[PDB]
RNA sequence: UUUUUUUUUUUUUUUUUUUUUUUUUUUUUUUUUUUUUU
RNA sequence: UUUUUUUUUUUUUUUUUUUUUUUUUUUUUUUUUUUUUU
């Protein structure tokens, strides 16, 4: 059955949505202030640092960077009649930890904090993705496309497990390696029985990600390592670059600005009651009628900051580039010519600058967002006899096969999923490529 | 954090500071005779002479030079009612190991001896670059630019080893290359195996110092060769003649004289609590209150000898003279028409004609000193995606970039790895001497403490003459 | 040159004796007292202690066992008019540190003390040897035979690394491969290098000990695996079992009880000029002319007591009991029917029942002692192809092949080894086993 | 050491002591009735009851028989102008959980907790043994000597573990392999691996228990079956009987009534400051100066009581009446013609017919009781060399045991292992009604502190009879 | 002519055992009573 | 119809580099002076 689902992530938007109504209430905010992403932000990375129970616990031993006793940051910015204050306001975790609790009857609300916390990993892959730990590791930086909730920690439960990427697996998988590597970690000690335990969670996680059987069973093979070394390393290189085409089954959750919630639930749509859905048509809605301001450098124009809002907001920063064109119905620029610098504003940053605009998040169409793979895997001793099959795969391959067969683009004005029409594009070579 | 790094700089320049008071104590100096810098100087050669333990070790078994058991030089000047006279007053090490040992709390030190050798090499290269040693190993006297930092020797730390040229570590792993062709030395005894370390630490601090990933590589593949010959000579020459316009990422460190943080310390400017720093404003605004005298000849005059007291306290000796004019306010003769000599003072001089007179070091403007390049290398091989994820459900194709996709994949044989210099030729090329540096960053005033809006300069004054040698 | 090692020993065993001499000097014991045993026994567990630096270092910082700064034990027995009473007389270590400092003349006397930690090694071997740690490793107990030297501590030099036997090079390896494979301490670490170090250290010291290549050539091997686990125990178990017939070239150093040296440096006897040995007359002709009194029990007998003497003295517990009677001239009971204890007196014991009286060590007859094998050895990819090797070796080995052609046992009054005279037995089997 | 382990149980009996002050500062009891057994007993249930954290939580799922949240039992005894009545007053358990806390100085005193339940477990040893479970897993009761510690669940530590017997470890061991057979129980679930660990935990607590090689040799291979059948219950059978003679070296913990403790307590006697012990002179001088008081029936005699009693307390109910009876200087009454019964009360009993009276603790003599067994296993392979050394160059043979060489060497295919009841066979041949054990140990008197000089005891009285049941 | 290195708790009651040795929970039992009965 | 674990120091000045980064000793040199001379 589906409506126990929709009912139990109609009740958790509902508490988050009450929860935003409570936090406006207590800032004494305005209602423009109340509408502002970066007011949300700094309050979301409140609520990280104050469910982060593991970081909790290890600073409580650890009382250092001067005054951090309980709270951190807290940027709140705002208007005194056209202009831009930020004030560094510090709330302690444990208040907003009881209100929380009466914000979900009684309940923790880990769920909501996964979902917020992957939003976090969304905008960050959306804004900045890390070749730095890329080459780190020492692996090329052509796998950008793969650093999808990297900047999740393990701490997320399955439903953010499943949205992390198949690159940011290998990258934790990695750093476990060279940990073993560098120092004798793997004793039969409790710690390393841990390790071990959480690297077999990742490992079942990956295989499965992964769709066809021979990546499954090469996984599984690799597992037969007792002792992660060198080789290794460089077989899980070999998985990602053939999962660079034969992609994982990731999914992608589509979560939304901390005030659009808000708004919607301040306004009395009870979201319980008609039922709510995290895939369908639902947070396409949401945003036909919600309204978002923003600040703005200078030299920053608005134009490129509603795309990339739009991006953070679907998580589509890793799609193709004419296909978001098709939904918005206006020309998506990619990050090579974006006049434009990350949504989070510097510590440093001066304040006559600032200029706080609407954003556009009107989309002439909407569509699915499963997490299967693209048709063309359906149409086609050691790691490397293995490696074989996945370079006749890769030969195979071509950057012809159409995927997708079946489904289609829809229009807003159907509720049911009745009637799609077939998108057609033939606009030479624009560019699939958002990076670079 | 930034705060622990100036709390630990100010409290090193403020046992520096009061060892220097207690020197001034100890000698009986006047207050003029305690702002000589030749006195300074003579105290600091005296410095590492006893913390050159190494040294130390090689002359307890190596009695030799007459009488030198423990004591060295010592050539204290001192005033008698206008005239000067000097005394070759000998101090023995050790006293004056124990009361550094008192001056720093317990402690040994050794980072201010880092930063006095370094001063030292400032100075050395201000004054004289030895073009006597670069054609000793046979390279062209064309790169007196990068000897900075070469009198220094392999016993400072990592802050030492950051300053040092590039050309300074061209020349001493030379000499290490020339030693082992002279002599089967490599051999597999401990001495062999500690050259082989040496050598490599050398070689990655190389590797730190540049910028570009080609240079960067090809230093990797000249490791590979176990038996240094003669081929990696011309290819270390290589590396020095393209790193002449591809220049190391090289640190400017900050030193200033003797008595400037003696003077300092005296008056009750506590560095630990308003915090130090060595890269910002702080050298320069002790500067602005200082008063400094110093021994001139009498055909010598004291005007250029305080531009190259300037030099060597701000090692600007290498940069263009333009610049230093700009910040002086005044204009910085080359070394071509410097009618003045070398600060130390030779031990046959006679003393009825030097002359005491003050030095200017007062600087209109002030500028952050970063260890980083100039701006010209980044046209090559440029990163982008590769792959693509499907977001939406839509039925489309996949954009795959197959070419780089076999060439990350492939499966063959490499020919060779031996054409960089190829492309050492073509960024030459490649480069112009029009390319502006440094963008986003200015020239600033005296009167701002935290960096707040600076002047653009902008100088169209022909061709004055960007060289100091020459 | 041979002279030079034996004025070195001179000038060593003179100091040893002078320092006796002022030990009895400070002690305030009697003509009769300073010639027992148990005085100079417990005195040298007090040199031990005091020259055990790293125990020194690692007991500074683990203050524990009551009333121990600096002072250990100190059982210090005294005659009232033919009774005993024992002292519990502390002493601690740095004023006996600089008394030492001043009677080798100015010098640390490292070797003394390795050679007196050789003598207890000596009559610890003597009393009692442990099949309680030969099982705990859970090797068999039939192999007692190789217990020499082992309660000698790493600290002893070259000269102490001589006398220590095969078995209890095996004994200090398997623990070192036991905590190893507990945990994963092999790590890059300066402690494993440091115990990679010793490892070496004590393979070559070893592969020195042995004589036939074969056993040579798999010491080697053994070597060659980096990471030690559970097949090169039963390896080096294989090596054991081959060195009981194909033995290693131990020493035996011939070291005195701590009075016998005192009581000739007293009488003037100076070693440094005529010269002295350890492996030829010398500690022979100086038990010539000794006195030697000790404690005995009501039930134990002195008969047995002077022999396991003479056995601590020379090392001879692990030869041949008919051998060793020959010296002797009177037969040498086995272990199996000595009706006497340990010679050391428990802590416990009373003092109305213990009786002192005269040892006996005059023996007919004086034979070198080298660390050389039996001349039987002269007439014959993994462990196992040697261990082929080792089987056959071991069929072609015979209880019949005689060994040490060439020489002799001699008499007292000759000095310069002219003519010996062959022993020759033919008494049965009278029992060449002193355990069993 | 041993100063630590005498402190240690020092305080535990100090707290437990106090506890038992404040209940009886709680209850309201006078004098007389603070040194009544069955009150300590009712509590001491009460105690079990409170810590059986394992009952608690299955009784929480499990709210059955009545009127049962928290609250069990509770027949407390009181005394009106001599008459007795109880009344059955229902105690929580979280309540004497926090006045625990506070009596052990906040900490939980599980190890009190297993010397009690160990005590519960000798009283029940001593008053009824159960051949009905005996038989009901079919072994003979012939063995009721092996019953030590049968009450004893597993909730206790490693010192409870050290005190159960021999017998007990094969009911439980028995009880495991029928419910496996019964069901397939042993799957690759959680359950299967909890009760596969269980199982090797008991099973190297028995082969600890033992002292000849034979028999812990035997429980190895025992242990070599995966699948625990039908076959491995008459081999733990064998086992058991062969454990009759060989018997196990199992301790004997002497603890005492509840009141012993809180009288000593009581009246100033510190326990941490003069040290404590479990096996030496301590818990017979603590009795050589204590009342206790015990309720009897109108045909129950009170001179019978107080010897099991005695056998309750110092766990003796196993042993040699003999013996007991020289350590008492009264004869011992076996079970055979005890005219009592049980110690503990039936809920059904009526009140009238009830009368309370004194018991004689007091004991002639005192002997250690170590965890050691007799002397009659020491006859199969000896040890000795096989190789020797040449320690004198002398021209001999070397004496090579030849046979047992090849013998370590071998190299050939075992026949099989399954014969080691043959040895357990020929050992009880070997051994023999006769044979003395114990030596070097006696019987010592009550005025020595430190057992300097015992006296030897010898009986030969016919046949009186050394066997407590039949 | 062959050599003083230190890493988290051991040992002289004694001669071949013993360990300074430890709070885990899985579907219904038991105090009318002492060797049967369900 | 698929889920909140914690182990010794990191990060919001910024968008693809830079590191919170460190006292080793091997057979004869150098302050008459500034680019030669041995």
């Amino acid at each position: 059955n589906a409506t126990e689902i929709r009912a139990s992530v109609g009740k958790m938007i509902d508490g988050i949505g009450r929860f935003y109504i409570q936090m406006c209430t207590e800032l004494k905010l305005s209602d423009y202030e109340g509408r502002l992403i970066q007011n949300s932000l700094t309050i979301e990375r409140m609520v990280l640092s104050a469910f982060d129970e593991r970081r909790n616990k290890y600073l409580e031993e650890h009382p250092s960077a001067g005054k951090d006793p309980k709270k951190t940051g807290g940027p709140i910015y705002r208007r005194v009649d056209g202009k831009w204050r930020r004030e560094l306001i510090l709330y302690d975790k444990e208040e907003i930890r009881r209100i929380w609790r009466q914000a979900n009857n009684g309940d923790d609300a880990t769920a909501g904090l996964t979902h917020m916390m992957i939003w976090h990993s969304n905008l960050n892959d959306a804004t900045y993705q890390r070749t730095r730990a890329l080459v780190r590791t020492g692996m090329d930086p052509r796998m950008c496309s793969l650093m999808q909730g990297s900047t999740l920690p393990r701490r997320s439960g399955a439903a953010g497990a499943a949205v992390k990427g198949v690159g940011t697996m290998v990258m934790e998988l990695i750093r476990m390696i060279k940990r073993g590597i560098n120092d004798r970690n793997f004793w039969r000690g409790e710690n390393g029985r841990r390790t071990r335990i959480a690297y077999e969670r990742m490992c079942n996680i990956l295989k499965g990600k992964f769709q066809t059987a021979a990546q499954r069973t090469m996984v599984d093979q690799v597992r037969e390592s007792r002792n992660p070394g060198n080789a290794e390393f460089e077989d899980l290189i070999f998985l990602a670059r053939s999962a660079l085409i034969l992609r994982g089954s990731v999914a992608h959750k589509s979560c939304l600005p901390a005030c659009v919630y808000g708004s919607a639930v301040a306004s009395g749509y009870d979201f319980e009651r008609e039922g709510y859905s995290l895939v369908g048509i639902d947070p396409f809605r949401l945003l036909q009628n919600s309204q978002v301001y923003s600040l703005i450098r200078p030299n920053e124009n608005p134009a490129h900051k509603s795309q990339l809002v739009w991006m953070a907001c679907h998580s589509a920063a890793f799609e193709d580039l004419r296909v978001s064109s098709f939904i918005r119905g206006t020309k998506v620029v990619p990050r090579g010519k974006l006049s434009t610098r990350g949504v989070q504003i510097a510590s440093n940053e001066n304040m006559e600058t600032m200029e706080s605009s609407t954003l556009e998040l009107r989309s002439r169409y909407w569509a699915i967002r499963t997490r299967s793979g693209g048709n063309t895997n359906q149409q086609r001793g050691r790691t490397s006899d293995m490696r074989t099959e996945i370079i006749r795969l890769m030969e195979s391959a071509r950057p012809e096969d159409v995927s997708f067969q079946g489904r289609g683009v829809f229009e807003l004005s159907d509720e049911k999923a009745t009637s799609p029409i077939v998108p057609s594009f033939d606009m030479s070579n624009e560019g699939s490529y958002f990076f670079g």
